[PDB]
């Protein structure tokens, strides 16, 4: 039920390192990386542009391991 996951607030280009910003939590389906998550992600990289709106999935993230 109300588990939130990372949600890409705007468009994350490939290969960006990731910054408080672009990560806002929501309660979306399927379930992504939990938003308790979100500290842990800041600097690391996106793998692929995340468009506005995407749920951040653990494969999309370089070196994200739960």
């Amino acid at each position: 039920a109300a588990q939130a996951s990372v949600v890409a607030n705007q468009l994350i280009p490939i290969n960006t390192a990731l910054t408080l910003v672009m990560m806002r939590s929501e309660v979306v389906t399927p379930v992504g990386i939990p938003a308790e998550d979100i500290p842990r992600l800041v600097s690391m990289q996106v793998n692929r542009a995340v468009p506005l709106g995407t749920t951040l999935m653990p494969d999309m993230v370089k070196g994200y391991a739960a």
